[PDB]
């Protein structure tokens, strides 16, 4: 999997999935799904932001964790937005709103689920990608427009057709399950 997330990911990805995982005290070479799925996660949400205009988002995914709860807190005592439970992916400057972004490889709607019930916060919009080029937002609202969307499903199957060809997709699929 590395030679593969290596020649597929953008370094800086791979560069700030490494960092999470060494801080979580997980090796990149041992949970090498874990690893993949971190940098595809990542990719989506800069992906999510190149979307809306440069003045839409505050991307909180991908940052030292107590640093981006900072920026929750700055963000909810200036908007008056409620404070979420957990520490979301992206805020959306225009609609004034929290998101959770998923990447899955099992079902859109199963997934959302378990992450609604999760995150514990009522408020925080959840918009989910899969591998097979569909998605499920919280209202069949799905922020972004659709072009915007497309390629994230297009990057997403390319990335699944992309680990198949070198028989990576079916441990990454089953992996997912088994957490
Ligand atoms: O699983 C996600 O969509 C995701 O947004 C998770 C995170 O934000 C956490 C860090 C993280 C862990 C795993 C992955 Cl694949 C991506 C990010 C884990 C759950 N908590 C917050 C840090
Ligand atoms: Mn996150
Ligand atoms: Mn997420």
């Amino acid at each position: 999997m590395e030679d593969f997330v290596r020649q597929c990911f953008n370094p800086m990805i791979v560069e700030l999935a490494e960092k999470a995982m060494k801080e979580y005290g997980e090796d990149p070479k041992i949970e090498t799904n874990k690893f993949a799925a971190i940098c595809t996660h990542l990719e989506v949400c800069f992906m999510y932001s190149d979307g809306g205009s440069k003045h839409r988002f505050e991307i909180i995914e991908g940052r030292d964790r107590i640093m981006a709860w900072t920026v929750v807190n700055s963000i909810c005592n200036t908007t008056g937005v409620e404070k979420p439970k957990s520490l979301p992916d992206l805020y959306d400057y225009k609609e004034n709103r929290f998101i959770e972004i998923g990447v899955t490889r099992r079902e859109v709607h199963i997934y959302y689920l378990e992450k609604a019930n999760k995150i514990k916060s009522e408020k925080t919009h959840i918009h989910i990608f899969s591998f097979t080029g569909e998605e499920m937002a919280t209202k069949a609202d799905y922020t972004l427009d659709e072009e915007s969307r497309a390629r994230i499903k297009t990057r997403l199957f390319t990335i699944r057709q992309e680990m198949a060809s070198r028989s990576l997709w079916d441990s990454f699929r089953q992996s997912e399950r088994a957490a």
